[PDB]
């Protein structure tokens, strides 16, 4: 009956919809075309940050490491990285950038300092993780194109290793803490989950939009009485130059808190 409200909202969207929720406190799940591929967009920025984190266990100094990037390295999307050009930032100050305005140039910046895209991989594979895949640099990977497996995930795998990385023992205690933190502070999330959230309830989140008007929202979820919710929406739509549908991701957050 989730199935059914689900299934029609996506009719009624003209899209396909991915969702996976786990309930921590209880070890429910709602999962809806989880098994699915989607392309990731902006949420593999989300696996990227803890990649750095986790690099950072093994390197003290490597958050407060100074990047100088050169005005070559800046792209549409940067508005922090353009905004700090001039002085540069530190890989932690990137991390926040990326997560929290969805910097691009940040991403980019943050994946040669690991190794290249390979390093994103084999962190998620380190996670468990076995259907993320990282393809090609930003900003080429929001094509988003119809059954293209590359830059892709499925909720199930995001929302497993959301739950490891930012409520279970995947990271150690100081960087799984900085990683909740970035997630609790993003400004790109006003109109998707948080918009289906009751505005008592903590949520951290992040967001993910490309052509074929792909929406996408990966978030933890502090609720006023109990344990977290891990819950991942993806969307996607029929044409290349669809028009976003941030009210979907809402409308879906509403469903799946109803059962709950």
């Amino acid at each position: 009956s989730v199935d059914k409200q689900l299934a029609e909202l996506e009719r009624n969207a003209n899209g396909r919809l991915g969702v996976a929720m786990i309930n921590t406190g209880n070890g429910t799940k709602i999962l809806y075309r989880a098994a699915q591929r989607f392309p990731f967009c902006s949420t593999f920025k989300f696996m990227l940050a803890a990649a750095v984190l986790d690099q950072s266990q093994s390197q003290p100094n490597l958050l407060n490491k100074h990047i100088n990037y050169h005005e070559s390295d800046l792209l549409s999307y940067a508005p922090i990285t353009r905004k700090n050009l001039a002085h540069g930032m530190t890989v932690s100050e990137l991390c926040a950038a990326t997560i929290q305005y969805s910097d691009n140039t940040a991403a980019n910046l943050l994946i040669k300092e690991l190794g290249g895209l390979a390093a994103v991989n084999q962190f998620a594979r380190s996670i468990g993780d076995q259907m993320f895949r990282l393809d090609r640099w930003e900003p080429d990977l929001n094509t988003a194109r119809p059954n293209d497996p590359r830059d892709t995930t499925t909720p199930a795998a995001m929302a497993a290793s959301m739950n490891k990385l930012v409520l279970g023992d995947a990271l150690r205690p100081a960087q799984r803490s900085q990683l909740a933190v970035w997630l609790k502070g993003n400004t790109t999330g006003d109109a998707t989950i948080r918009a289906g959230a009751p505005t008592d309830w903590i949520v951290g989140d992040k967001t993910g939009s490309g052509d074929y008007g792909t929406t996408n929202d990966i978030a933890v979820l502090w609720p006023t009485k109990g344990a977290p919710i891990v819950l991942v929406v993806y969307f996607t739509q029929r044409e290349k130059d669809a028009k976003p549908r941030r009210d979907v991701l809402a409308s879906v957050t509403k469903i799946i808190l109803s059962q709950i």
